[PDB]
């Protein structure tokens, strides 16, 4: 299915550096078209996100579409295998869907025949002007194996690091995930942030989902009882139980590799 996504910049905790750089990447061509003439800038054709898994790459690709009132078409790495006109049939359906975001997910896998399902993507890329109104976003957890041809000028213009959330970003992920839940006043997410060092956004969302299931499973069983003879809330004790089921999903060793990779490019 092809639609305009529903997630907004507001559903994303942290990453505010990336957020304002993404906005001006798409807002500048349309808010000052009258200065993109004078000096002769050809607008951005694409970006590439890299970093640990479950830290917001897919959400910023949807949020970019929601901001541009664009359709979103999401194709996932291994399903490109049967088979080269696949790379031409998804591109035509995105051209058909303009204005559109084409999202290439999980193809660190492709980076190890498969040889030129890459080159068919690079040739499809170079043969699609900015005038078609398609914006390509790619994502990977293996930044050590990008073939640097996809980042040559004319293709995926920028490479952006989407890292594990620091203490201040965990408070914002928790707040953004519960923005529309009735959470009890005794709940302190600042304290929940200090206790979740190394947790990804995915991990933080899970903890939010378990406390939610408990607070309403408790709701059904109680007035099922108090009918034998007013909104309920998620409380501090629902979050306590929900944390026995809680530990990180990204290892310390792989956290060092990402930190080494991002840091060497300043
Ligand atoms: N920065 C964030 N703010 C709020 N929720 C997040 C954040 N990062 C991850 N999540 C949660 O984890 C889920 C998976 O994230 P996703 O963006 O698909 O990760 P990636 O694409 O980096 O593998 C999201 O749907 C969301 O529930
Ligand atoms: N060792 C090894 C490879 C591995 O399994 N994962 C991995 C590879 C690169 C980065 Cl930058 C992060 C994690
Ligand atoms: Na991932």
């Amino acid at each position: 299915v092809v639609e305009v996504p529903q997630v907004t910049w507001e559903d994303i905790g942290g990453l505010e550096d990336v957020k304002r750089e993404l906005q001006e990447l798409v807002q500048y061509p349309v808010e000052h078209p009258d200065k993109f003439l004078k000096f002769g800038m050809t607008p951005s054709k694409g970006v590439l996100f890299y970093g640990p898994p479950g830290c917001g790459k897919t959400l910023l690709a949807k949020a970019i579409a929601n901001e541009c009132q664009a359709n979103f078409i999401s194709i996932k790495g291994p399903e490109l295998l049967t088979s080269e006109a696949n790379v031409r049939e998804i591109f035509d359906k995105a051209r058909q869907a303009a204005p559109c975001v084409l999202f290439f997910d999980e193809l660190d896998s492709i980076a190890k025949a498969a040889d030129r399902v890459i080159n068919q993507i690079l040739t499809e890329m170079d043969g699609m002007s900015t005038k078609k109104n398609v914006f390509i976003i790619g994502a990977t957890n293996r930044p050590d194996i990008i073939d640097p041809a996809i980042l040559r000028p004319g293709r995926l213009d920028q490479l952006i690091y989407i890292p594990l959330p620091d203490e201040k970003s965990r408070v914002a992920i928790l707040k953004a995930n519960l923005r529309k839940s009735p959470v009890a006043k005794d709940v302190d997410l600042e304290f929940l942030a200090k206790m979740t060092n190394g947790f990804s956004g995915a991990d933080l969302t899970e903890i939010c989902q378990r406390a939610c299931k408990l607070a309403i499973r408790e709701s059904i069983e109680s007035e099922i009882r108090r009918e034998r003879e007013p909104v309920p809330e998620i409380r501090r004790d629902h979050f306590e139980e929900a944390m026995r089921f809680a530990r990180r999903s990204v290892s310390d060793n792989d956290i060092r590799k990402y930190e080494m990779f991002a840091q060497t490019l300043q």
